[PDB]
């Protein structure tokens, strides 16, 4: 049903308003890299007056790099249209502007996130959390980021979107404890990064997705709920590694659809648990719905206070 098909699926006939959109280049001053793949990267640069009259904005910028190819380039341009169907929200990493024009690389300008990507924050905090000391992560936090995950993809879904890489990886954190869903794509070095698993020609995140994406090649926002139910064990395991010590193979993958799930992580509550569980339900129709996830989380966001 063309109904419930993503959009993304055909970017191609998206329009792109440049009288909107469109960033001269000479406003923009490019500084380190923030993230390099084989195709693509992402740098930090200092924007003037992107979204604000006259302000200086440090923002990063998503662009191809040595190796990638007019099809890579094409991909951006398809990146950037559905990024401004999607439109803004708090818990989505928001587009700034685009420079498009001819002479230049394309570069996709969204908003700077100071902290990085959550699972290395994560980790980097296991000594500076307490479950109930400032700058110290609580339950609270981590309950917190779970909802506002889940905001970021009820709204991606409200949008005819899904995701197909969601995990801390792909989260960004801002200042104020505010959380955004990104997709790092191209910028990201797939072949180095040990979460992609080689699995015929493509590299892919295996711990992360569906029976039904594995088997089927069968991508829904009800397969971006199973990853969110990883995402929460990430979450509430400190930025740890799924499935540890498990050799991701095909045994791996017939375990998985027999109905296996991981034990519980270390700082979760029980019915955050149970919440990863309802995630990692056999048949996607019988998972919560993001919306779902949004009012339960919330709840127990507040029965924790
Ligand atoms: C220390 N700080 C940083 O290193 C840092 C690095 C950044 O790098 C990035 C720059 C751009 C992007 N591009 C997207 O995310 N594109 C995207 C495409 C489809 C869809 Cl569907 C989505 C959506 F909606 F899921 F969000 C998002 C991702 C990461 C950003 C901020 N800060």
């Amino acid at each position: 049903d063309p109904d419930e098909l993503p959009l993304d699926e055909h970017c191609e006939r998206l329009p792109y308003d440049a009288s909107k959109w469109e960033f001269p280049r000479d406003r923009l001053k490019l500084g380190k890299p923030l993230g390099r793949g084989a195709f693509g990267q992402v740098i930090e640069a200092d924007a003037f007056g992107i979204d604000k009259t006259a302000t200086c904005r440090t923002v990063a910028v998503k662009m191809l790099k040595e190796g990638a190819t007019h099809s890579e380039h094409r991909a951006l341009m398809s990146e950037l249209k559905i990024l401004i169907h999607i439109g803004h929200h708090l818990n989505v990493v928001n587009l700034l502007g685009a420079c498009t024009k001819p002479g230049g690389p394309l570069m996709v300008i969204v908003e700077f996130c100071k902290f990085g990507n959550l699972s290395t924050y994560l980790r980097s905090k296991r000594n500076e959390f307490v479950p109930y000391y400032k700058d110290f992560l609580t339950l609270e936090h981590l309950i917190c980021y779970s909802f506002q995950v889940a905001k970021g993809m009820e709204f991606l879904a409200s949008r005819k979107c899904i995701h197909r890489d969601l995990a801390a990886r792909n989260i960004l954190l801002s200042e104020k404890n505010v959380v955004k869903i990104c997709d790092f794509g191209l910028a990201r070095d797939i072949y180095k990064d040990p979460d992609y698993v080689r699995k015929g020609d493509a590299r892919l995140p295996l711990k992360w997705m569906a029976p039904e994406t594995i088997f089927d090649r069968v991508y829904t926002i009800q397969s971006d709920v199973w990853s969110f139910g990883v995402l929460l064990w990430e979450i509430f395991s400190l930025g740890a590694s799924p499935y540890p010590g498990v050799k991701i193979d095909e045994e791996f993958c017939r375990r998985l659809k027999e109905g296996t799930r991981m034990r519980a992580p270390d700082y979760t509550t029980p019915e955050m648990y149970q919440t990863m569980l309802d995630c990692w339900h056999g048949e996607p129709s019988q998972r919560p719905t993001f919306s779902e996830l949004v009012e339960h989380l919330g709840n127990l966001l507040q029965a924790n206070a």
